[PDB]
This record gives C-alpha cells, sequence and structure tokens, in this order.
C-alpha cells in the first residue's frame, strides 16, 4: 500500500510553526535524528566527550513530538521524529530539498532494548568519532565530516554538556558550511576548557574533559567544540573534505543530504517510497 495517510510537508509545515514560537529546538531536534540514530546503531552516549548522542535536554523537543504524534496519529512515532529533524533543517536554513523529496515511510516502533557497543580496548571508554559517524548507515568518509556541520547550529545546554551560553562557531541560526570556515580559522588558538561543577550542571554525572574553547568578537563569544573534532584536522583525508567543504558550498550541500538521508533511515527495515496519499 503507497499509501501514507499524510503529506510529509504538513507534517513539517506543523513541526515549523512550533519552531516560530520555541526556534532554539530547531536545532535540538536535528540533534535527536542523530541522538536516535546513534542508539539504534550502539552507540548511546554517557558523556558529550564522546558524542551529543546522550539522552539528556530532550524534554522540550519531545514535548513537540508528542504534538506531532497526536496532530497525525497513524503516522509511527520514528517517522515523524525524523520529519521533524528536516523541519529543523527547513527552519535553520539549511539543505533539505533533497532530504524530504527522497524521503522514505514506514519507520517500525520497535520496541527494543537499549545496546551498547564495548571497545575492543579494554581500557578505552569513548569510541572515535570516524566509528560512531560510518556506523549510521555505512556512511563514506565525504558524508560523515558532512554531517558535522550540523555543528554550525545550535548550543550548548548545562545538563547536557554542563555549560551554558555557548555555541561551536559563534552563531545558532543557519546550517550551513560555515562550521569548516571556523574550525580552519581557529584551529591553532583552541585552548582546553575546564567544565567547573556548579548548581546548574548536576545532570552531568560526569563533566567533559576534552572540550577546548577560543573566544571571539564589540564583546566575546564563547566558542567551544570537542579536542576530537580538531584533531580530525590532522588527518589528512578528513583535513582536505573539511578543506574543501569551507570552499564549496554546493559540493557541501549534495553531501551533506545524502548523509542526512542514510542516518535517518539507519537500521530500519522494510522504508517504504513516498506517494502523494492524495
Ligand atoms: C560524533 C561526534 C559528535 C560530537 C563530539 C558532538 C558534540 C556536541 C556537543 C558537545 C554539543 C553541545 C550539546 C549541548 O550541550 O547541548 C552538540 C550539539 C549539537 N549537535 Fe553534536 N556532536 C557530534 C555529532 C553530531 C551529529 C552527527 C549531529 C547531526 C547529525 C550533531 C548535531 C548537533 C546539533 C544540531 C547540536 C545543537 C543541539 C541543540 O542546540 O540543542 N552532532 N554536539
Amino acid at each position: 500500500k503507497i499509501k501514507p495517510k499524510y503529506a510529509r510537508e504538513d507534517v513539517v509545515a506543523s513541526a515549523c510553526k512550533q519552531f516560530e514560537f520555541r526556534p532554539d529546538l530547531a536545532a535540538t531536534s536535528i540533534r535527536t535524528a542523530f541522538v536516535l540514530a546513534a542508539r539504534r546503531a550502539g552507540f548511546p552516549a554517557e558523556t558529550v566527550d564522546e558524542s551529543c548522542a546522550v539522552v539528556r535536554g530532550l524534554d522540550d523537543v519531545a514535548g513537540i513530538m508528542n504534538y506531532l504524534s497526536s496532530t497525525y496519529p497513524a503516522s509511527s512515532t520514528e517517522d515523524v521524529a525524523s520529519l521533524a529533524a528536516i523541519a529543523g533543517i527547513k527552519y535553520l536554513n539549511g539543505p533539505y530539498e533533497a532530504i524530504l523529496d527522497q524521503w522514505r515511510w514506514g519507520r517500525n516502533d520497535s520496541d527494543t532494548a537499549p545496546t551498547r557497543n564495548i571497545p575492543k580496548n579494554p581500557n578505552q571508554n569513548v569510541f572515535s568519532i570516524p566509528t560512531i559517524l560510518h556506523a549510521l548507515g555505512g556512511l563514506t568518509e565525504a558524508e560523515c565530516v558532512a554531517l558535522l556541520a550540523c555543528h554550525s547550529v545550535g548550543e550548548f545546554h548545562e545538563n547536557v554538556s554542563g555549560l551554558e551560553s555557548a555555541t561551536h562557531t559563534g552563531r545558532r541560526y543557519t546550517l550551513n558550511n560555515r562550521y569548516y570556515q571556523f574550525l580552519l580559522e581557529h584551529e591553532r588558538a583552541f585552548a582546553p576548557l575546564t567544565v567547573a561543577r556548579t548548581q546548574y550542571n548536576k545532570e552531568v554525572a560526569t563533566l567533559p574533559q576534552t572540550l577546548r574553547c577560543v573566544y571571539v568578537k564589540a564583546k566575546k563569544r564563547q566558542c567551544v567544540v570537542n579536542a576530537a573534532e580538531l584533531e580530525l584536522l590532522k588527518n589528512k583525508t578528513w583535513r582536505e573534505l573539511v578543506v574543501r567543504y569551507a570552499a564549496d558550498e554546493e559540493l557541501w550541500r549534495e553531501q551533506f543530504q545524502s548523509a542526512f538521508t542514510k542516518m535517518i533511515e539507519s537500521n530500519f527495515k522494510r522504508l517504504r517510497p513516498y506517494s502523494d496519499p492524495n
């Protein structure tokens, strides 16, 4: 039955309206697509030292998801969640047109036991970034690198990373290739950041130790990036992709949409090609 009950653009439009009153939840909804995919792949995170696939800071997003599901019953919650992430990209002026046009449906709301992969080294606790990203549907290195431009939007939260009033790149509301340009520009100025225990970050059981920081200007904005994200700039092939995306927005948009689609389809079976229900 090539028969979704609803039009995918209606769900996207309904999520966008929510974002119009809660603009901050667009980027969190995008992060949620990664959280879900990382969890299906066996990489749920406990610490942002590994990735932002932590379960924390998603209450308000779950609020919107519940609204969308009530609004669109008969849809699976997983399908709705992927469309909300896509709506986040749209809201944040990101490239989403191919992702939406090629969107497939039928994601099973399975009741699957959470799994956590175990590193080969007994004294290793965090997985590398390539290990995690490649596993989100079998991504190429180009797709992995393309996906990280989601860090060009959103911000840090006290119950997730343990700090507030910081972003990756100094901006929050445009999802483009500025991420790559930012990393390359400030690569050598990033310094270790100590995240202190405060009365506001108690939800973060173990504060991250690998965060690094630059202050960018007539006031300074605190810009924060994982040491691991920066260390990849030392890898030849990774860096050439960062350099390339910094200069070639068109190429980046293509790879981004291809990666994002693989991610939101990863570890789902029997997804169905979309047909207009009308
Ligand atoms: C795999 C390595 C990754 C690392 C180390 C990492 C690190 C982080 C950190 C520290 C934050 C701040 C979280 C907070 O305090 O709220 C963040 C936020 C965010 N990340 Fe990641 N991340 C990774 C992967 C990804 C991927 C693959 C995506 C998208 C597909 C993504 C999308 C986002 C978005 C949209 C935000 C902002 C969320 C918000 O504003 O609520 N990240 N990331």
